């Protein structure tokens, strides 16, 4: 049974609730993202509206079969009616085709569901700036002041100089980056880039980033693995076992991989700065753990909030203890005290 935080209030609207069968009285679903725990439920027989982003669109129908008849594909930053109510999608700054949804409820409500977001300050110039929100279903993923991590430019800039060194200073090293989901493609496409050469990685991987929309992207990716010397592998394998067998497959063409696990916060942020990252290391393998997050960090969330001065706040992350729960409140009392509404 479908969660009273995945429906909106005074619509037949659900937002990310696909694993519930039909729910009663649901009109249109909607998808925030193409990220498995939010699309959990989906396939070729779903025989409901979906209502999601072009490229989340594009990921629906050739990753999970969904017939193109039940798709419905909006333009973000444009007034939309759907079912008789007024939305708008936002992008999210989260992985490629994310979005918010802005709900214009018949009583004269605003709701602001985030989906998945990582705030940013140009987002206090989007269709927000224009009106008041009542109600914010937020992504509190990181609502806690222990979890902060660099800015995506920071951590991109250290993997390119970490990546270029190394191949210049051995033009048999290989470099090999971890992926499970779309999201955080700048990483493996920015080393590509520096090294004057395309991303190697499977057929099923190339499949889905042939689904986002990434200007001149038949320039940047292939799945001929011996013309490449940056390759995907699935997040699993980045380890010094599977790193060693995949050496093993390239024929003699390398020497030595660096690899890179993109994760987001770990316990180690509370201690080193970005510039002072190491790896770990065994022979000829080296491994970096870098905190690229598309999720908002503590300062970044408070922020956002303490800006859009909602009536009311939803979470939608970390609800299942009474513990988390209990700090969240905390926090979003401190901030309406400290700022004044
Ligand atoms: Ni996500």
């Amino acid at each position: 049974t479908c969660p009273f935080y995945k429906k909106i209030p005074g619509t037949g609207f659900t937002v990310d609730a696909f694993q519930y069968g039909v729910v009663e009285g649901c009109t249109a679903y909607f998808l925030t993202h193409f990220h498995s725990d939010h699309y959990a439920g989906l396939s070729k027989h779903f025989t409901f509206p979906v209502y999601c982003s072009e490229i989340t669109g594009n990921l629906l129908k050739n990753k999970l079969h969904v017939q193109e008849q039940y798709i419905h594909p909006l333009p973000l930053d444009t007034e939309c009616i759907v079912n008789g109510v007024k939305v708008v999608l936002l992008d999210a700054n989260h992985c490629p085709g994310a979005v918010m949804i802005l709900f214009y409820l018949p009583n004269g409500t605003v709701i602001l569901h985030t989906g998945d977001f990582r705030a940013d300050p140009s987002m206090e110039r989007s269709l927000l700036a224009d009106q008041k929100v009542h109600m914010l279903y937020l992504d509190t993923t990181y609502c806690s002041p222990e979890y902060t991590f660099p800015s995506q430019q920071e951590v991109i800039r250290f993997a390119i100089n970490t990546a270029f060194e190394a191949v210049t200073l051995n033009p048999h090293a290989l470099v090999v980056c971890g992926t499970y989901s779309i999201g955080k493609e700048k990483v493996f496409l920015a080393i590509a880039d520096v090294l004057g050469s395309k991303v190697g990685m499977s057929q099923e991987k190339y499949k889905t980033l042939q689904c986002l929309n990434i200007p001149e992207i038949n320039s940047l990716i292939t799945t001929d693995m011996c013309s490449s010397l940056v390759h995907l592998l699935p997040m699993m394998q980045i380890n010094f076992k599977g790193l060693q067998s995949h050496l093993k497959k390239c024929g003699g063409k390398y020497n030595q991989i660096l690899a890179f696990r993109p994760t987001g916060w770990t316990h180690s942020n509370k201690f080193t700065r970005i510039a002072d990252v190491i790896p770990q290391t065994k022979g000829n393998i080296s491994i970096y753990g870098i905190p690229y997050s598309e999720h908002s960090s503590y300062l970044e969330m408070k922020r956002f909030v303490q800006w859009l001065k909602p009536q009311k706040i939803i979470p939608t992350v970390n609800v299942g203890t009474w513990k988390s729960r209990s700090t969240m409140e905390k926090y979003f009392r401190e901030w309406k005290l400290e700022a004044g509404y």
